[PDB]
């Protein structure tokens, strides 16, 4: 056990192992209670994640254990990994914080390319990584279910990671909190697949190309209407699909759209970044590429590496069907804090 010092932050005590330096708030509250510090163990600026007191419900007790679980599981270049992750308490009856230790990031990409059009060379390389990182994600049957600029953080030289894996009122009206999302997911037509996580690719990759919002729907029924203006109303193949027969009903209310020409949207694109978007925005969710067969097209020759783009081990999700109280999932919360090892 590592010596602890106190110090109080946002308006709250944090108490770190001796180890964590220079401790300072970051992120304006926008990624939970987070501070910038300096692991003096390991030469690396980190990003402290201090929980907001984890167990209070049975709810919150089981999202604390599935955080936790997730990052645990996390070991990629283009992901967020922990650290470290660490408790002050001595026992499980003395257990109520939960401190996660990650990289800290420079910027998100969001903030960084806001408003502004990439060269196409950066595009692929972003891309890239956001593809390579997925597959490493899907591979695990882990689904992001949220990808959107906020969520991907870069350093100087480009390298991006993944992060942060929502109410109704923060999912209405003009926002981008919903711009990103698959339609089939935005309107619950339907048991929904590893490809939302390619459409949401596809919406950012078009932003980087264009320096402007793909679908920036003012409600979901004008993105809905965006989306199908682009991409063509759907076939009765895919309204046999949409489980909901309401969501279903509506569809057919609309007046029928052909798909739109690509190049005639993204003008002046490499025809490949085309191609691609093409792959990646098809309203049938069945039909859309995978990261993996992404990875492998002619847009990315120039970074695609099949030996340098691993899989993940198994991520066992069982818990998940799994009713239990707040003080058993605390326990299992206990359980994964002592038993985490650090990376290499
Ligand atoms: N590591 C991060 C960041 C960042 O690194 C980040 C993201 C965007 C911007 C950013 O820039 C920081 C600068 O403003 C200060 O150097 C960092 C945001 N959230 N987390 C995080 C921490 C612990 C967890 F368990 C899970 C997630």
């Amino acid at each position: 056990r590592p010596t602890f010092y106190r110090q109080e932050l946002n308006k709250t005590i944090w108490e770190v192992p001796e180890r964590y330096q220079n401790l300072s708030p970051v992120g304006s509250g926008a990624y939970g209670s987070v501070c910038a510090a300096f692991d003096t163990k390991t030469g690396l600026r980190v990003a402290v994640k201090k929980l907001s007191r984890p167990f209070q419900s049975i709810i919150h007790a089981k999202r604390t254990y599935r955080e936790l679980r997730l990052l645990k599981h996390m070991k990629h270049e283009n992901v967020i990994g922990l650290l470290d992750v660490f408790t002050p308490a001595r026992s499980l009856e003395e257990f109520n914080d939960v401190y996660l230790v990650t990289h800290l990031m420079g910027a998100d990409l969001n903030n960084i390319v806001k408003c502004q059009k990439l060269t196409d060379d950066h595009v692929q390389f972003l891309i890239y990584q956001i593809l390579r990182g997925l597959k490493y994600i899907h591979s695990a049957d882990i689904i992001h279910r949220d990808l959107k600029p906020s969520n991907l953080a870069v350093n100087e030289d480009c390298e991006l990671k993944i992060l942060d894996f929502h109410t109704d009122d923060e999912m209405t009206g003009y926002v981008a909190t919903r711009w990103y999302r698959a339609p089939e997911i935005m309107l619950n037509w339907m048991h929904y697949n590893q490809t939302v996580d390619i459409w949401s690719v596809g919406c950012i990759m078009a932003e980087l190309l264009t320096g402007r919002t793909l679908f920036p729907g003012t409600d979901h029924i004008d993105q809905l209407k965006l989306i199908l203006r682009l991409v063509g109303t759907p076939g009765a193949e895919l309204l046999k699909k949409i489980s909901s027969e309401s969501a279903r009903n509506y569809i057919q209310s609309l007046t029928q759209m052909p798909k739109m020409n690509f190049a005639n949207v993204f003008i002046g694109a490499n025809p490949l970044a085309v191609d691609l978007l093409e792959k990646m925005l098809v309203l049938d969710s069945d039909k859309r590429i995978t990261a993996a067969q992404a990875l492998a097209h002619a847009y990315f020759a120039q970074y695609h590496d099949p030996d340098d783009e691993p899989v993940a081990d198994p991520y066992d999700q069982s818990f998940e069907s799994r009713d239990l109280l707040i003080d058993e999932w605390k326990s299992l919360t206990y359980d994964e804090v002592i038993s985490f090892v650090p990376p290499p």
